């Protein structure tokens, strides 16, 4: 059955919980972004009304094939009915289309559901800013003070920098980057941005692309991998024989490859920086780990929960143990005691 930290208390709603079949009391069935763990179990079979984003709109019609009648996109930043509700959707800085809501029950208690989310200091001067929030239904991911990483901005640069110099000295290089969902886009269009290149890739990540609303991009991506110099594969081929083996597929039109594969956090953040990263290689192929994140290191999840001083915080992630559960009740306690509320 639907867990309590995916149900709105005082509405019928509920929140990325489409796994348990039809839920009992649930008049709206909301979707925070297209991540395949938060949409499980939609499909065209599904018949109830689903509230998102209009990015997660596009998808939900055009990969899942959910039918048309049952999709109800809502605008950002704005004041909207639902069912008789006041909610607001705001941007979650996580994949495309991806949102946080904000819900004002009945008996004039406001809730925070952030989905995934990357906590920014912008978030500090949204709408949030304007009242009081007393529950918080929050991403806890990286909920431990061990998760560090670089700011997106400091990650990108080193991959522009380093794509831009081997293609330099070797003009005949291939640039490859490792995917498995949405998300982390910005990774691949910046280095074909530095490259004067499209990204080349297959039909059905082409499909997915051409739902995300991103300005001019029928000039920044192809079907026609012959024609570009960086090219995306699915995170699994990002290894030395699967790469070998793309190299074999594309015509002796390149002779070498530099990849990257964006990863979350893996152990060695607790002592290399950005600038201090060097690939593995063999042959004429070499591979990048590069730690871009689209969750909230330990502490911007800090900072934010510090700022907004919630009366209760309910986790939505690492929920399923007693020791994890219990973990995180020790920091959000110290958070509290910290800030004074
Ligand atoms: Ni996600």
């Amino acid at each position: 059955t639907c867990p309590f930290y995916k149900k709105i208390p005082g509405t019928g709603f509920t929140v990325d919980a489409f796994q348990y079949g039809v839920v009992e009391g649930c008049t709206a069935y909301f979707l925070t972004h297209f991540h395949s763990d938060h949409y499980a179990g939609l499909s065209k079979h599904f018949t109830f009304p689903v509230y998102c984003s209009e990015i997660t709109g596009n998808l939900l019609k055009n990969k899942l094939h959910v039918q048309e009648q049952y999709i109800h996109p809502l605008p950002l930043d704005t004041e909207c009915i639902v069912n008789g509700v006041k909610v607001v959707l705001l941007d979650a800085n996580h994949c495309p289309g991806a949102v946080m809501i904000l819900f004002y029950l009945p008996n004039g208690t406001v809730i925070l559901h952030t989905g995934d989310f990357r906590a920014d200091p912008s978030m500090e001067r949204s709408l949030l800013a304007d009242q009081k929030v007393h529950m918080l239904y929050l991403d806890t991911t990286y909920c431990s003070p061990e998760y560090t990483f670089p700011s997106q901005q400091e990650v990108i640069r080193f991959a522009i920098n380093t794509a831009f110099e081997a293609v330099t000295l070797n003009p005949h290089a291939l640039v490859v980057c490792g995917t498995y969902s949405i998300g982390k886009e910005k990774v691949f269009l910046a280095i074909a941005d530095v490259l004067g290149s499209k990204v080349g890739m297959s039909q059905e990540k082409y499909k997915t692309l051409q739902c995300l609303n991103i300005p001019e991009i029928n000039s920044l991506i192809t079907t026609d991998m012959c024609s570009s110099l960086v090219h995306l594969l699915p995170m699994m081929q990002i290894n030395f024989k699967g790469l070998q083996s793309h190299l074999k597929k594309c015509g002796g039109k390149y002779n070498q490859i530099l990849a990257f594969r964006p990863t979350g956090w893996t152990h060695s953040n607790k002592f290399t920086r950005i600038a201090d990263v060097i690939p593995q290689t063999k042959g004429n192929i070499s591979i990048y780990g590069i730690p871009y994140s689209e969750h909230s290191s330990y502490l911007e999840m800090k900072r934010f929960v510090q700022w907004l001083k919630p009366q209760k915080i309910i986790p939505t992630v690492n929920v399923g143990t007693w020791k994890s559960r219990s973990t995180m009740e020790k920091y959000f306690r110290e958070w509290k005691l910290e800030a004074g509320y």
